């Protein structure tokens, strides 16, 4: 079913919206990445999908990723100490 998510991220009309929703959900689930290996691999692959969407539609996807960047970096560094 990633093919559907990839198709949303690859379409210009829905790429920004779906990326925003998916990053907000994944950031809400960021601590779980250090507990369950299955969910950790899933969340990592979905984050990679978002970042490839940022590569694809830079003009709007940069604006989408911009507010989240600080949370992503800081929480990844903070949660890895206890994960």
């Amino acid at each position: 079913l990633q093919i559907v998510a990839n198709s949303f991220l690859a379409n210009p009309t829905t790429s920004a919206l779906f990326a925003t929703i998916l990053v907000e959900y994944l950031l809400d689930r960021l601590p779980e990445m250090g507990s369950n290996v299955e969910l950790s691999n899933l969340y990592l692959k979905l984050f990679k999908l978002v970042f490839g969407s940022v590569s694809l539609f830079a003009a709007e996807n940069e604006q989408m990723l911009k507010p989240h960047l600080h949370k992503i970096v800081n929480s990844s560094m903070e949660l890895a100490q206890t994960a």
